[PDB]
């Protein structure tokens, strides 16, 4: 590996993301002034927890589809044995989604883009899990504060997935290979864009994990009931 090949990896990771980022940043931003009227909010609040579950599950299913496509477009990823490909996605896809989420988050009025407009967290009242919902908003707020760029997301979420410490891995060292190269790519690019400052300011890989497991387990009470 040289700097030229690292930069190729960077450029590549950033192009897989672009091809799989699901929603254009520019559409997201242009629509920040498109906010739910309190009438429309009230409409969401009257819905049963189940209707809301149906919608959220669909949006999360759709989101995860894109994360998978992203990972497939990661060099090295497909070369992995298929057991490991599962292991990584099963452990990492949700975390990546929670990270991608901040693109759709407006920190200036603490709202999120949901089904065509921006709404605050009271939109989700019917689900009856506001500690989970607020913690997600806080997590997205933290990242929006860093002004986390598209390429930073690309490189950062790649490392979320490509983690050789996931229990279950058969050919661990191949993952370390990809992991190590992605860390180099990520760190290098920070220098090139003068964003060294954010590493210290990122939420701990613990924080992402305890959010996602807390998240997945309220998902799993919802899908007990109600496939
Ligand atoms: C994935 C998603 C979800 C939501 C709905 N939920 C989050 C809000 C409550 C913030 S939930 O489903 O996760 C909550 C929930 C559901 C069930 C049980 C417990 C908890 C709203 C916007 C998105 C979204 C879609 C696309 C992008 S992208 C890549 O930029 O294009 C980013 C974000």
């Amino acid at each position: 590996a040289s700097l030229t090949e690292i930069e190729h990896l960077v450029q590549s990771v950033c192009k897989s993301y672009r091809e799989t980022c699901q929603l254009r940043l520019e559409d997201l931003l242009r629509q920040r002034s498109n906010i739910f009227s309190r009438e429309e909010v009230t409409g969401y609040q009257r819905k049963s927890m189940w209707e809301m579950w149906e919608r959220c599950a669909h949006h999360l299913t759709e989101a995860i589809q894109y994360v998978v496509e992203f990972a497939k477009r990661l060099s090295g990823f497909m070369e992995l044995c298929q057991n490991d490909q599962i292991v990584l996605l099963k452990a990492g896809a949700m975390e990546v989604v929670l990270v991608r989420m901040c693109r759709a988050y407006n920190a200036d009025n603490r709202t999120v883009f949901f089904e065509g407009k921006y709404g605050g967290m009271e939109l989700f009242r019917a689900l009856g899990c506001s500690e989970l919902i607020s913690s997600i908003f806080d997590f997205s707020h933290s990242l929006s504060a860093l002004h986390f760029s598209e390429d930073e997301i690309a490189l950062y979420t790649a490392l979320v997935l490509i983690n050789a410490h996931r229990p279950g891995l058969q050919e661990k060292r191949k993952v370390e290979q990809l992991q190590y190269n992605l860390e180099l790519a990520f760190h290098h690019h920070l220098c090139k864009t003068h964003r060294q400052s954010i590493l210290a300011k990122l939420p701990p890989k613990g924080k992402l994990r305890s959010l996602c497991s807390q998240h997945v387990e309220r998902l799993q009470i919802f899908q007990h009931l109600h496939p």
